[PDB]
């Protein structure tokens, strides 16, 4: 029996989403055709883990983005912006957007996506909370109510 | 801009997920390029909803389930091992194996996929609430629980 990383997700086309991936996710991630990792965090990849990235011809984009809870938060508008970036490079799929819970981080670059993507924030911010399930953050999708576009 | 329909959801490459698809989210459908469409609600579609089906040409094969509530569940397993045959067959994709709400109904074949692709009861019931939420059901996810996969 194949195990998907916690809260595990198709985001668009070839792009995946998941809470923070482990060993018991492995064998079903050892099957979506890997390319690279998005990892939103500012920890090292545990071992166990990081002996299955590399051994994969999986390379790994960790933008660190610092996590605090919605008493008091702040996304780093720059970190995502290059993690958007790399997201957006055909190249780098098929890839598999992480962080700890896979709610808030990676709902901020799935959700700009979207933006980009010309969804409706309504549509939008629903997706965004499809996820989120427990804790479900409101300063994260203003961060996107206002997530400006360069093109 | 664009509005997926409700409860809208890319389930595998080629398979989609949602309700029933409303006049304000076609802009979007069109974007799926969808060549089919699983349906599981035994009314008969409706006007719009239907010109858009030719307007598109977008195969649709039908396959009328009950709605009941909780408290009185039932799911027939032929439609639904019938059903997954379509959904199997490469030719129809793209699809969308959606009913009315994209809750119940949709997420038990959408489940009874995952146990064929030999996915866990667990990882596979945690996926199927990411869409029923505060009306998730015990009934369905046992319908999984037993379904075969003996093709």
């Amino acid at each position: 029996h194949l195990i998907p990383p916690l809260n595990f997700s198709m985001v668009d086309n070839g792009i995946f989403r998941s809470g923070f991936p482990d060993s018991a996710n492995f064998s079903f991630l050892q099957t979506l055709g890997l390319r690279s990792i998005i990892y939103l965090c500012p920890e090292p990849y545990p071992e166990s883990n990081l002996q299955f990235l590399k051994s994969n011809g999986i390379r790994l984009f960790q933008f660190g983005i610092e996590g605090n809870k919605e008493p008091f938060v702040n996304i780093p508008d720059h970190k995502i912006r290059m993690a958007l970036k790399v997201l957006l490079d055909e190249k780098n799929h098929p890839v598999l957007i992480h962080c700890k819970r896979g709610k808030h981080r990676t709902g901020c670059l799935v959700g700009c996506l979207r933006k980009l993507q010309k969804w409706c924030l309504t549509s939008i911010f629903d997706e965004y909370q499809r996820f989120a399930a427990a804790k479900a953050r409101v300063s994260d999708q203003r961060f996107m109510e206002i997530f400006d576009v360069s093109s």
